[PDB]
């Protein structure tokens, strides 16, 4: 197991390409088992089946590099190790809330998470450190053969894999991007790039999904349309986007420096002073100024604190982390308290060393 | 050289609340110039004459409390005599030919009034009733639980002065009030049991703070401790308010590496003409609040 006692695996705290700005890659693929109703009209038993199939499959037969796969039941798992999932990434939040036959395979570098009896009977996402579309679609892909050798995809040559939601019909792929665009929200620029990114198919979405609201200043781009293209297309229309965005980025950040200057860099170091300092902090304030602190970081301002302890504090600041290191359920009162002990305790050590 | 001289730095009774209590006793053109010269004959102490100083020189010694206002600016013919510790300091041809005044830590208006007559009787001995006793004050407990407004007036019935020292008109900054003013040791002892029973008042306000707001109390005194700690820009209301957050927090102990001289030290540091010292030349308001906020972090940085 193990799976719930580190924020970032060590395949995810790799280095990966425009890692200053792009924290992570995601290749969804969603399918359908024959002879199973969708997830959207089926029983209890074809639920239980389905995981029972996938169980059957995939306990005994590990995947090489990534490692071997286990089953993670969301009947089986409690609302903080359910919460947790949902906070490191690896579900989605319809799975750990409304979805009580669901279940997970995940491997054991945790690039790997097939969704079971979610909102598709089957959703592999593959994770990978940094802007690495194209990477990731390669390992879907293998993955994607792999899978289909031990079941059959209910497939129609016109229709394409069948799936529940009509957003998601045809290839059944999702490609997303997460991005931390503190300059461009500070320069509002970010009312402008959200609708223009909606009109040639992408959609902006918060930091866990559709129903998130953006935390830290961090969005996931995903592709909409998912017909009419091939998957290589649509990841490459995603990747030019994303440059263009990780340059729309890196240019407001010189605005504001040459603008703001040492205004800038007391903005980040104030939030410094507070997250090194706090004993009460809340959810929200947390996420400002970790984003600014991770800003003042990128642009050289603030030393002696990796980024990466800062992608972590984002993660061990949620409701699940923070019960699971106090070890217990929180009340709202207590989560305040220990989110800012935690936090000044991580600062604490980099100083140090 | 300093803010705050080695004699100041010492603690004082109750120097928790009362940062220093003095004593300005009131004695008497070219007669002047012969009154100056007369003393710089008699006098170990230094004399410092106006007329000598610089504009930047006049605006720190007022800052330093050493020499009165109207002394640097309506008195380009006056004079001061200080001490080696800048515990004596006395002003001529302000008001009054002389104005004798001695500075103690904390509240000690006794010694320091007993000071003040015993060197008067030497300046008697050797050439031959305005008494003005007052005390400093930093009580941001009895602001916070909103008692100020209702002391003052209690305190003017009885014939004593309530002025912020650094807050322009009624508004202090820093909340830091100076308690000012029969017998000259019935006017002492009157002044002295009113201070105490104000320490008595912004004790009590202080645990009504901490059994009622509890971590909450500790962080505001941490957050104002990292925002002068690390900020770049600050103006002087906002340093002020930290600076007297920071001070509450060292009085209730939960900031415990940082001494309080720091509200006592920085909150005469930066003033205009501290600030302009620290800089070296003369400073633009915005310049101001950058080097206000680089002088706040070195002497963090110098405990912490
Ligand atoms: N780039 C990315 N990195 C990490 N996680 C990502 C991501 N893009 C999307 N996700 C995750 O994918 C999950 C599902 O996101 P959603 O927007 O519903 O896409 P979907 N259901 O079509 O697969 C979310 O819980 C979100 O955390």
């Amino acid at each position: 197991g193990k799976f719930f006692n580190t924020a970032v695996s060590a395949w995810m705290s790799q280095e990966g390409p425009n890692s200053d700005i792009v924290l992570s890659s995601r290749i969804r693929l969603a399918r359908n088992i024959v002879d199973f109703r969708f997830p959207t009209l089926f029983s209890s038993e074809e639920a239980k089946q389905i995981v029972a199939l996938f169980e059957r499959a995939f306990v005994h037969r590990p995947y090489g590099e990534a490692g071997r796969f286990e089953l993670l039941k969301m009947s089986e798992l409690q609302p903080i190790e359910k919460r947790v999932l949902v906070e490191k990434h690896l579900i989605s939040p319809h799975l750990a809330e409304d979805s009580p036959f669901g279940a997970c395979l995940l491997s054991e570098n945790e690039e790997i998470s097939i969704m079971i009896n979610e909102e598709d009977h089957i959703r592999i996402q593959c994770l990978f450190p940094g802007l690495q579309l194209a990477e990731a679609l390669e390992a879907a892909s293998e993955l994607d053969d792999w899978i289909e050798g031990h079941v059959n995809y209910a497939f129609d040559e016109r229709l394409g894999y069948l799936t529940s939601c009509p957003t998601n019909v045809g290839t059944g792929l999702r490609a997303s991007v997460m991005m931390h665009l503190p300059a461009l929200v500070l320069t509002q620029q970010i009312n402008r790039i959200i609708p223009a990114i909606n009109q040639l198919g992408l959609v902006v979405r918060g930091t866990y999904g559709e129903g998130s609201e953006a935390l830290g200043n961090i969005f996931q781009i995903s592709n909409q349309i998912t017909l009419g293209k091939s998957e290589e297309d649509i990841v490459a229309d995603l990747h030019t986007i994303v440059e263009q965005l990780i340059a729309q980025e890196r240019a407001a950040r010189q605005a504001l420096v040459k603008t703001l200057g040492i205004q800038l860099e007391d903005k980040v170091f104030r939030s410094y002073g507070i997250l090194a300092n706090c004993r009460v902090i809340d959810s929200k304030e947390a996420a400002q100024c970790l984003s600014d602190v991770r800003l003042g970081i990128d642009l050289g301002y603030i030393k002696n604190v990796s980024r990466n302890i800062l992608n972590e504090l984002m993660i061990l600041t949620q409701p699940g982390f923070l019960q699971q290191y106090a070890g217990g359920v929180l009340r709202p009162e207590e989560r305040d308290v220990r989110r800012a002990a935690l936090i000044r305790e991580r600062l604490r050590m980099e100083t140090r060393l």
